[PDB]
C-alpha cells in the first residue's frame, strides 16, 4: 500500500472569442494559439515552478471542436508531471491568479488547474 509524495496537475486556458463571423471555432481559437503557448511559458509554468518537484510538462495543446458558434469555447490543457501532494489544487488554482501578495487585480482569470491524477512519485 506504497504512498504517493507528488500528485500530476493539468493546467487550462478557457477563452471565450467573439465570432460574429460563424467560421470554424477550431480555426477562431488557432488565432490565440501561439499567445496561450507565450502565456504557458513565460507566466503559468514560471509561477508554478515553485511547487513542482521536478521541472517537467506536457506540450499545451487545444481541444479539438465541431462548432461555428457565435461565440467559440477555446479550451488548452497542459500537464505539470510532479507538484508536491502538500501543495492541495486550491492553493494551486490560488497561485494561478496571486503572486505579490494582499494583491486585489487579479490575473489570469482564464486559467484553472486540476489534478490529474492524485497518485504519482518524485
Amino acid at each position: 500500500g506504497h504512498m504517493h509524495d507528488c500528485h500530476q496537475v493539468t493546467v487550462s486556458r478557457d477563452v471565450t472569442l467573439q465570432n460574429k463571423e460563424r467560421h470554424d471555432c477550431n480555426q477562431v481559437c488557432a488565432s490565440i494559439d501561439k499567445e496561450t503557448e507565450n502565456k504557458l511559458n513565460t507566466d503559468i509554468i514560471p509561477r508554478l515552478t515553485r511547487y513542482m518537484s521536478v521541472k517537467g510538462n506536457s506540450i499545451i495543446a487545444r481541444v479539438q471542436q465541431s462548432n461555428s458558434d457565435p461565440k467559440c469555447s477555446c479550451t488548452w490543457r497542459a500537464i505539470i508531471w510532479r507538484v508536491y501532494k502538500a501543495y492541495d489544487e486550491n492553493s494551486l488554482n490560488v497561485a494561478l491568479h496571486v503572486s505579490h501578495p494582499n494583491q486585489q487585480i487579479g490575473e489570469n482569470p482564464d486559467w484553472s488547474l486540476v489534478i490529474s491524477n492524485p497518485n504519482v512519485h518524485c
